[PDB]
């Protein structure tokens, strides 16, 4: 701890910089502002999630509204450098993986196990809460995983895995199954190598961009990859379902958000088959509400995760997943605005962007 | 068995009008196109559902298509005349209601039991295979469910009841659930009146319509009715969970198809909310995507149902449900015209027309 | 807040008296011993359960151990006295309905939401944690459960209402299922109540009591009752099913936690057949395993309870189910030992017997 | 079709020979028997399992009596020969697996999708019905699976591959779900590999067989094995526990039907821990019933299977599980009971022998 704390910033007029952040070093360089069961953590990778880069460009997601100069980021790990004397659970010196999100422990979706949907929930990325894109955070300990000699780009990359696996798990994939990922940027990406490491067969991904296909052929042999045409919801699933053999999916994970591939997982998926929704987009879309209705469709939808954090670990500690294949790109903090613009540029090539701090 | 076999039939032209039918009083008599395991039942009553009325008024359902003269009704119960010699299950004589759906037992929905999927289905009322509305149907024995003494306006009623339960099953209502139903036409108040069996608390019910409003409140006592105005669903859902306390339902169960009553039930549940979709309407609707994201809200749409039968038979038996008290309206088959302006205008205050053949 | 606090204790010795107990008045009357989040609660009333007379008893359940003096009791509902500054939720003169357990936030059975399997738990009524059978006890408000004018009786009667809905909602019931209730306890009386408002039908309950069982057939008239006979399981499964029509039921809720009694239930339930144990008993018993087997008869147990406090009070508040009908006797807290006598001996004619602090 | 058709016979003396058997070679060769819907196939491979032998050796199971000469085996594929007209599934020529399992299609748990319960089924081994350890079987085509260029010992480890899925699909594992398999005889390998394909992780097998367990290590590298010492249920699930790391098993499979492995997987599995049971043994074993109750342990059964043969065949196509490889010895059918000897005989080395027809 010798470095003044910056965060990267951005406002309702969509700008991104660089700029001085809480706690302030000497505050953690003795532990003032740090509370009850809060540790501090120097965070040292966070990835660039579609969110921050869609917060950065357009102030907002739904009911979530960038209001004023806010910190971004929530894909992080780093390592503990304080503890408040209460702090059991975790010491200076540990290697831990951020979950970005405050509990409040009384709520009914708190109690019931649901608790990313805490009715008082700080989410650390979502305004009005500071992301983790920053180099110190106060943090509650049990929401600091350790994460012992693993490396930080994998403890940070632990935060999409977690998206990943919640989603598989309320969709229900299961050894067997075939599985439509419709996008092929991380989260797709991620998806996909967790359906794979579950045994989904066959695996199909789709996308508008051949280089992020070709990618996913590469760290994921055994996948069908599939180029999406300019078609009807339905003459787009006829092709998806050519893609598969002839089999039609039994899960689509849908990591795009948009409506027409949402459609067309719509039509794709079987007979009482689930189209689950990781993805994010416009406030309303148009639906093929026959099609869903005739089809016993269940349409499913993400918020965040829960209980995802010793499972993610398992899997990249066992090899069932190999995350850091993912960055491609590695920025230091001070370079943000680089990182950024590439992870929202896809002519770079880019498909998990990191930024650091050594 | 001596008069003439006649029929219900509509046309792509929206007409609707009585005419002969399959099969022949005399086919019947000497059991001509009676194939292995089906008997012939002469149907004593049918309720016409809002299936029917949209057939008649608009030719479709969604892929479902009047292309020529075709037979409606699939809520059915009533007399068995002949049987097959192979025929064990049933005996000449014998009330039974009928399942309007004959199963492949091959495809897949069949073998895991969500049969109501069936590739190779006939269903009853569905174009192109004829309905229940004549006086005669061949029919599998293992689709007509003996009823012992029970009304026929009872069995009758047992289809839609399987609506509900079907509906009820796959939404996961449990007894203490806070439940809401959109719609008081004939699926919602038996839906309603499946929920308060159920034990739900509180049930809620929405509709356009005063007067249905007040029947519900009438047969339902303990639910508590809300008159819907126009509204954003956002403000519509604020009003329905003023509704029901100030506690937001578990899960909807809408009744309407209609896209405004969809949307704010989507804003009317809870974190984590189911919203389950009987009603059908558009081939395309306007979803509010990014609430039912954030929401973690579910989807789910019904069609038909399996495996309902021996359930409904005995929430009858048991006095459970009270079906025969939502028949308003009673009609020879001859007069089926009269049934169906009757079932399709509302200011008749009609609830569930039944056409009879006694 | 005047008295004396005194307890009801028991000993592995197997002695049961009343004594003086923690916090002390003084204590109370100043907020001393009161830590953050906590409340001081007057016990107005506690039903004394099958656990506490087994502990007084026998000294155990499983793993559970007195090992010296121990207050027991923990069906108890009582007024808010004191409250700790921190305290939002709850305000002074606040009936409450307490549940006897304290969560750690922070294992996997708390976060997954399953949390009466936490892995530091204080069950109050549990050795070493002292019970509720006090003049007042120190308890954290987030388990202090408001319940405006409800009845202390009833209050009181929420912890019970709540082991039988956590059982019903782990067993899957629902509306139209067949259910078999084992055992005319209190526990199987309210787990009856329970299937009853849920619409299970038809529905049966057994007892080795005579006078139990016309009691059960009082309060829910509908029900069949069966006296259990000396039989090997199988002969006590074909009774049973006399008794249900010929329907095999669905799901048998065991509140014995005897041997033949569980063992009937498992030759009693249908194929794919759920048999719920919510009895306790021996250490090892002996089981049918092919007849479980060969019927894929799952076999499933409750430990208490979570997230049923909102929902019991719903049913109470709403007439669903009427708990106070149940309580038998009804003694001062000085006058205990009449209580667990009573509790204790069948021929007394007792169900619920409440111990009170008026 | 040339040969005589024999089979493999045992009865209630425990002798087991070889015979003719039906349908006879003339009935065939003009398709004289082949009734509606069915073919003929020459049975080309089919595995002992367990059953078999126990059958053999014992002549029971547990409402399975060998009351007279009986043929045994169930896990075969073959050569389809004659084809009754009506069959349109199924051509002459075609590889095909066996579904040992003939099924009613009109009682509930057929209508349910749980058709391995089917009140009349005709499971082939299980007396009184013919197991399929002859030349050729008369068999209904809906159950005879295409498989094309597969081999057919490995369309022959469709069956036990299915009982592992079966039993994977109802006990819930997941990916990155710790699992724990008691016995690595064939099932337990089976399932095994199984869960490994589903990124169960960690993987422990256990197993009283030295031999065994290499196997099991060569086979699937990254498992676990334990060997298992004479201790209480208590201390060798403290053992097991240390396998896994520290973690509790969230799912034991258990592959023995013994009662110590059972009772060691009832206290090894974390709390809420589900012990499916596919094994099978004694009619009555002592349970550890306390340590299920408060760890709230769901104890499953299987009986067979359902619904797992177009997903056996997906898994072997891809390629995610390799069968083949378990079989150890190939015998043709007239030196079946070297088959049957070595199979029961562990001091062989024998995982899983099959019975050929070339
Ligand atoms: N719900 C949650 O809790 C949660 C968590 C993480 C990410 N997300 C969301 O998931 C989505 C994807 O995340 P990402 O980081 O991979 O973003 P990304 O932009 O890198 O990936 C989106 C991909 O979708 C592809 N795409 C666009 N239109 C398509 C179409 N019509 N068909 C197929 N593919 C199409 C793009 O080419 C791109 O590769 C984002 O909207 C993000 O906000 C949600
Ligand atoms: N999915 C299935 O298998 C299945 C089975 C039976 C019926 N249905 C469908 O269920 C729907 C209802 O059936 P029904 O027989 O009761 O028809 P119905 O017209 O009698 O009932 C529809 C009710 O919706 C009310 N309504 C209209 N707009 C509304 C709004 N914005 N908010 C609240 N209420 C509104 C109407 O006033 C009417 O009372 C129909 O669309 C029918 O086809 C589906
Ligand atoms: N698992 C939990 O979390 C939890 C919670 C509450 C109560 N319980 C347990 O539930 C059980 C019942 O509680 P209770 O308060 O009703 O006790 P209780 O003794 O009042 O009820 C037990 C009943 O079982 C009857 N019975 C005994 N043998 C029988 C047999 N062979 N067949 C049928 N009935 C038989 C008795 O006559 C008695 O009426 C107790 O063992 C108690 O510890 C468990
Ligand atoms: N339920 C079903 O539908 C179904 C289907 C297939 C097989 N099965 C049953 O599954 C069981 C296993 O089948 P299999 O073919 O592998 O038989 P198997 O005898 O080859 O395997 C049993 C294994 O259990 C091991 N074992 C014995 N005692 C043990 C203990 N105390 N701890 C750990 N391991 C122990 C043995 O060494 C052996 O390797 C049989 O009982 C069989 O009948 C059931
Ligand atoms: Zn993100
Ligand atoms: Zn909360
Ligand atoms: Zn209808
Ligand atoms: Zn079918
Ligand atoms: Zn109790
Ligand atoms: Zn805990
Ligand atoms: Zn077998
Ligand atoms: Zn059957």
């Amino acid at each position: 701890a010798s470095k003044t704390n910056i965060g990267v910033f951005t406002n309702p007029q969509h700008d991104l910089w660089i700029s001085e952040a809480s706690p302030s070093l000497e505050s953690v360089q003795k532990g003032e502002e740090l509370k009850e069961g809060e540790v501090t953590v120097a965070v040292r990778s966070t990835g660039i999630c579609g969110s921050d880069v869609h917060f950065w460009k357009h102030g907002c997601i739904g009911p979530m509204i960038v209001e004023c100069d806010h910190v971004l980021g929530h894909e992080s790990a780093g390592e503990v450098i304080a503890v408040h004397p209460s702090v059991k659970s975790i010491k200076v010196g540990d290697r831990v993986a951020i979950e970005p999100q405050v509990i409040c422990n009384a709520c009914e979706p708190c109690l019931t196990g649901r608790y990313n949907g805490c009715e008082r929930v700080d989410f650390l990325s979502t305004p009005p809460v500071p992301g983790l894109l920053r180099r110190y955070v106060n943090h509650p300990a049990v929401w600091c995983h350790k994460i012992g000699n693993m490396s930080y780009e994998n403890g940070a990359m632990l935060e999409p895995l977690s998206v990943a696996l919640a989603g598989l798990q309320r969709a229900g994939v299961r050894l067997g199954d075939p599985v439509l990922i419709c996008g092929a940027g991380p989260i797709g990406l991620i998806t996909m190598l967790c359906a794979k490491a579950a045994g989904a067969c066959p695996l199909v991904i789709t996308d508008i961009d051949e280089g992020r296909l070709k990618f996913a052929k590469e760290i994921c042999p055994e996948v069908v990859t599939h180029k999406v045409e300019r078609l009807s919801a339905e003459e787009s699933a006829k092709k998806i379902v050519e893609s598969f053999g002839g089999i039609e999916p039994a899960v689509a994970l849908e990591c795009t958000g948009v409506e027409s591939s949402i459609a067309a997982a719509i039509w794709a998926v079987k007979f009482g088959g689930k189209v689950f929704v990781i993805g994010v987009g416009k406030n309303e879309i148009q639906i093929p509400f026959m099609r869903a209705s005739v089809r016993e469709v269940d349409l499913q939808f993400q918020y965040r995760y829960c209980n995802t954090w010793p499972r993610a670990i398992r899997l990249v500690e066992n090899g069932l997943v190999d995350l850091t294949r993912l960055v491609t790109h590695r920025f230091p903090l001070e370079d943000a605005l680089k990182a950024f613009e590439t992870a929202s540029d896809p002519k770079t090539g880019a498909i998990k962007v990191q930024i650091q701090s050594l």
